C-alpha cells in the first residue's frame, strides 16, 4: 500500500507475511500483515471487521483493515519482540519465573476475553506473542483462523480428526508454551503429524476411553495406536512449583471438556501472588 514504507519483514504468518511499516502521513510505525486469488471473499471481510471491535489490553490492536485494488492488508499496533526472541535471548538464565507467572495470567486473560466473545485464535506459538518494554504480553492473529508451519502447540483433539474443536485448543497450546518458557526447551516439538501425537501420547500417555470418553472414535484415531505410560510432570516441568504443575496439568487435560478454561485458570492458586515484572529486553 502507498501510505506505508515497509521498513522490513518481521515474520512470515500464516496468512501472509508480516512487515514492519511507517504511514507516510501520521508518521506512526505499525505492523504491517499481507494477506494472501479470487478477489477476497466476503465473508473474510466480515470476520475480519468484527475483529477489530474486539479490543483488549492483552491484544495485539488492528488498527486499520485496507481492501484496496482487491488485496487485504492488516494494520496492527507494533509492539516491541515477539516472545521467541526473548525466550531465545534468555535461554542462558531463563526467564525469571515472577516475569512467566506474569505473561501467563495476562495471556490467560486475553483468551477470557476472546472465548467470551466466542472467537478463539487456534494458532498459538512462540512468534505470534508479542511483548513490550512495560511489562505486557499480548495475542496476535486473533481471529483470523476462523476467517480464513509449527504443530508443536497444536492440541490433541485437532491432530485427531476432529473438525469443530473449541477454545480449549487455545488453552493446550498456552500449557505448551507456559512449560516452554520454564524448561527452556520445546514441550512437544513434532515434525509431523504423527509424530506430534506420538510425542504427547509419550508424555502423557495414549488416551483412551477412560481418561478421554469417545477418543477412540475420532476421525484419525487408529486402535494399532502404540500404548504410551503417563510421565510425572515432575519430571516433565522442574523447576515449576507445584501450583505451576498443578495448573499445567489441568492445561493438558485430553478431554477438551475436562480441560481447564481461560477464566477457571485465573483464579488457579498460582496466580495468587501475581506481580507484573518489567523484562529487560535488547531493541
Ligand atoms: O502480527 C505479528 N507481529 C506484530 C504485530 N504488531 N507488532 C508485531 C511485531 N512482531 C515482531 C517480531 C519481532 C520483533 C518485533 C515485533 N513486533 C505477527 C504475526 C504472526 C507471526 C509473526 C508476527
Amino acid at each position: 500500500m502507498e501510505n506505508f514504507q515497509k521498513v522490513e519483514k518481521i515474520g512470515e504468518g500464516t496468512y501472509g507475511v508480516v512487515y514492519k511499516a511507517r504511514n507516510k502521513l501520521t508518521g506512526e510505525v505499525v505492523a504491517l500483515k499481507k494477506i494472501r486469488t479470487e478477489g477476497v471473499p466476503s465473508t473474510a471481510i466480515r470476520e475480519i471487521s468484527l475483529l477489530k471491535e474486539l479490543n483488549h489490553p492483552n491484544i495485539v490492536k488492528l488498527l486499520d483493515v485496507i481492501h484496496t485494488e482487491n488485496k487485504l492488508y492488516l494494520v496492527f499496533e507494533f509492539l516491541h519482540q515477539d516472545l521467541k526472541k526473548f525466550m531465545d535471548a534468555s535461554a542462558l538464565t531463563g526467564i525469571p519465573l515472577p516475569l512467566i507467572k506474569s505473561y501467563l495470567f495476562q495471556l490467560l486473560q486475553g483468551l477470557a476475553f476472546c472465548h467470551s466473545h466466542r472467537v478463539l485464535h487456534r494458532d498459538l506459538k512462540p512468534q505470534n506473542l508479542l511483548i513490550n518494554t512495560e511489562g505486557a504480553i499480548k495475542l496476535a492473529d486473533f481471529g483470523l483462523a476462523r476467517a480464513f508451519v509449527t504443530l508443536w502447540y497444536r492440541a490433541p483433539e485437532i491432530l485427531l480428526g476432529c473438525k469443530y474443536y473449541s477454545t480449549a485448543v487455545d488453552i493446550w497450546s498456552l500449557g505448551c508454551i507456559f512449560a516452554e518458557m520454564v524448561t527452556r526447551r520445546a514441550l512437544f516439538p513434532g515434525d509431523s503429524e504423527i509424530d506430534q501425537l506420538f510425542r504427547i501420547f509419550r508424555t502423557l500417555g495414549t488416551p483412551d476411553e477412560v481418561v478421554w470418553p469417545g477418543v477412540t472414535s475420532m476421525p484419525d484415531y487408529k486402535p494399532s495406536f502404540p500404548k504410551w505410560a503417563r510421565q510425572d510432570f515432575s519430571k516433565v516441568v522442574p523447576p515449576l512449583d507445584e501450583d505451576g504443575r498443578s495448573l499445567l496439568s489441568q492445561m493438558l487435560h485430553y478431554d477438551p471438556n475436562k480441560r481447564i478454561s481461560a477464566k477457571a485458570a485465573l483464579a488457579h492458586p498460582f496466580f495468587q501472588d501475581v506481580t507484573k515484572p518489567v523484562p529487560h529486553l535488547r531493541l
